[PDB]
RNA sequence: ACGAGAACAUGCGCGACAUUCCGAAGAACGCUGAAGCG
């Protein structure tokens, strides 16, 4: 179904190491949406931040 | 007062008869209505 998360509908999450993948995530999500994840400094301890 | 004078290169006749512009051929191949969450 939609909205059951980033991690879903995303292959190269699960390919990635955790904390690399973690990385690329953050960094497409800073990219993407700058209002939420552009704002924060670092990577947080779980890429999304949010359960869907 | 000419190898000359008359004297239609003419008459009847259909470019016509038989013919399929057809034969073969997927508008389809891939493609999450989904991502973030304020």
């Amino acid at each position: 179904g939609g909205g059951t998360g980033f991690p879903s509908k995303t292959t190269h999450y699960l390919q990635k190491p955790k904390e690399q993948a973690q990385k690329d995530i953050f960094a497409i999500l800073q990219r993407r949406f700058r209002n939420v994840y552009g704002k924060m400094a670092t990577v947080p301890k779980n890429v999304p931040m949010v359960l869907k």
